[PDB]
């Protein structure tokens, strides 16, 4: 059912995919491919897939684990039973860098235009993976949400950007509004108020 | 299991899709996610005759343009495939961010059809290059495509000119929207 967003290594180390609430089968898909089976029922890996890969599970949760990583594992990895959430794994080829988060309100003009967008610019973050919440006044906010998929800059780090489309009193009614931005375990929230 | 790479169709019609020798739906980011298990099984039709198994889609909507799967093992898949002017928004440094001795300007570009976009920065009618970062379209919750741009500027790089502006272009339109210090 449950996955980390992000697994990322060195091209040498070992990569484990956490699958949580649990036969679980695990299926490797890369971009436009179809998804394709790593592992079947628990531990039995199929044939032409390589040794590296290797299932198990422990109590509810089952582990996907990834040795000698090289560029070609660079893929999305989801569990199955129904699917999991999905893990991107990424082979660390620079130094992982935090994103830089900058939350911008509704401008003067939009607001004289009955109009209201929150701008959360996400930028300079290596693995590409980033989890985006919005809270209005402490309180979490799905609605109105849209979110950029990370693409790579010129730098080689990602950048995204989150936006949330509000009416000119919904911004007025609150004391507050948040960004909260996760990449790698790392949480950053920024806040912008009227 | 083979699959045509490709089924297109238009809007309120029906769509078939065949696999060789249960289905899933896809959308980019996201899981697949099972919509008809064991020939039978939210109302669209997956009977099927021979060595083959179709899946077909009753009310040809907008947000069923997704990529679809058979398995027993998964298919090779199947890609089921009105315009929209972008909604360009410009926004100036926040004034947290002036305080930190950083300024960047956002070119927020939304709600637009097809999803493929050009961007070009101004400081008073001169074309700037100059810290300039462009994302790649991503198909948003409503169907239509979002991107943005922006610009890396100084406190005083932003304070010395007049106005700054991003231009888009769209299927041979432009849009240009104007920023200017307070």
């Amino acid at each position: 059912l449950t996955q980390p967003p992000s697994v990322s290594a060195a091209p040498g180390q070992k990569v484990t995919i956490s699958c949580s609430n649990v036969f679980v089968s695990w299926y490797q898909q890369f971009p436009g491919t179809a998804p394709k089976v790593v592992i079947y029922d628990t531990d039995k890996r199929p044939s032409d897939i390589p040794d590296r890969f290797s299932g198990s599970k422990s109590g509810t949760s089952a582990t996907l684990d990834i040795t000698g990583l090289q560029t070609g594992d660079e893929a999305d990895y989801y569990c199955g039973t129904v699917f999991g959430g999905g893990t991107k794994v990424t082979v660390l080829g620079q130094p992982k860098a935090a994103p830089s988060v900058t939350l911008f309100p509704p401008s003067s003009e939009e607001l004289q235009a009955n109009k209201a967008t929150l701008v959360c610019l996400i930028s300079d973050f290596y693995p590409g993976a980033v989890t985006v919440a919005w809270k209005a006044d402490s309180s979490p906010v799905k609605a109105g949400v849209e979110t950029t998929t990370p693409s790579k800059q010129s730098n080689n780090k990602y950048a995204a950007s989150s936006y949330l489309s509000l009416t000119p009193e919904q911004w007025k009614s609150h004391k507050s509004y948040s960004c909260q931005v996760t990449h790698e375990g790392s949480t950053v929230e920024k806040t912008v108020a009227p």
